[PDB]
């Protein structure tokens, strides 16, 4: 039997998603796990998005302030896993974050900075501690969500991709495939190994920070391993010669100004290397390097604005650099 490569993309989720399986199952299987993959996400953009007024999300979100709500299974996970990354992270990675966020998108729509009261305003509504997940423990009791906090919106945004690959990745292997590369939006995970008979890691690319993206900086070789940069560059907009990059810190309400250009983590699930992008590109160099080693299957490769490249000790021997205006320190 032969081994075949398929690839499929569409637009969806607000992003290109594109899924690229190698296997040598009948090709039929194949296209059926892929067509099941781009139904899952089509449904799932009507669950999680905070910015469409038809999703589940959306309408939790209509009960801040107000009574328990159910949800189903997978989004109540979700939650419970976003919630452990804010206490973790110490509100770095914060989930309640719906309200500051939601004024610098209409930012983004019209070019302008947020006013301060505003800002300031949307702040006393983002206590992450004020949801409260609750799931009774009998048979078929359902699952539900309050948010206490009077106004408190949740935004699921730096998390639901890693969510998306880590359940697409669930849905392949229910369908016996066991080599795939997923990309979200650049979210990518890497299942199994790649073919060259002989089978091989994948290769997957890190871009410059300040480049148009279309070649890597550095490359990495992964198994089974999803891989998620966080950096300024994904999304902004510039007033009066200010960036304004859209991963927010808690604390200032405004655009987080750090010490690294971007931040990527390898981790065995993307839901937690999306959490932890997000939380580390907030935090800086050192105090990522801190909240790491409370996750020691978790590995990190940052890249500093002078172009320097620090790498954990779990990936640095996996590292290749392809611009050489980059150095890997070892
Ligand atoms: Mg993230």
């Amino acid at each position: 039997a032969r081994v075949r490569e398929y690839s499929r993309a569409e637009l969806v989720i607000g992003t290109l998603c594109r899924v690229r399986v190698y296997s040598k199952r009948p090709a039929a299987e194949v296209h059926a796990a892929l067509e099941e993959v781009f139904t899952l996400l089509q449904q799932q953009e009507m669950v999680l998005s905070a910015n469409r007024d038809d999703s589940a999300l959306a309408a939790l979100n209509a009960q801040a302030g107000s009574a328990p709500v159910v949800v189903d299974r997978s989004l109540y996970a979700l939650l419970e896993r976003a919630l452990f990354f804010a206490e973790k992270s110490g509100g770095a990675f914060n989930p309640a974050l719906g309200a500051v966020v939601k004024l610098w998108n209409i930012g983004f729509d019209r070019a302008a900075v947020p006013d301060p009261d505003a800002l300031k305003e949307a702040l006393t509504r983002c206590d992450f501690r004020q949801v409260h997940l609750r799931a009774g423990v009998s048979v078929g009791a359902p699952h539900t969500v309050q948010l206490a906090q009077a106004g408190m919106q949740l935004d699921l945004g730096a998390i639901a991709k890693g969510f998306l690959a880590d359940k697409i990745v669930q849905l392949l292997t229910a369908h016996a495939l066991d080599s795939a590369l997923v990309d979200l939006g650049g979210n990518i995970f890497a299942l199994g190994l790649k073919y060259g008979a002989q089978r091989l890691e994948w290769n997957v690319g890190i871009r410059d920070p300040h480049g148009t993206g279309q070649k890597p900086a550095l490359v990495v070789s992964v198994r089974d391993c999803s891989v998620v940069t966080s950096g300024a560059y994904e999304r902004f907009f510039e007033r009066d010669g200010v960036r304004y990059h859209h991963i927010i810190d808690p604390v200032t309400g405004f655009p987080a100004h750090t010490d690294v250009d971007s931040v990527s983590i390898f981790a065995p699930r993307s839901t937690d290397a999306d959490a932890l992008a997000t939380a580390c590109f907030v935090l800086g160099y050192e105090k990522s390097c801190a909240l790491l080693r409370e996750f020691p299957g978790v590995d990190a490769l940052f890249i500093f604005p002078d172009k320097r490249v620090r790498a954990s000790a779990g990936i640095v021997d996996r590292v290749r650099v392809l611009d050489a205006r980059f150095v890997l320190e070892r």
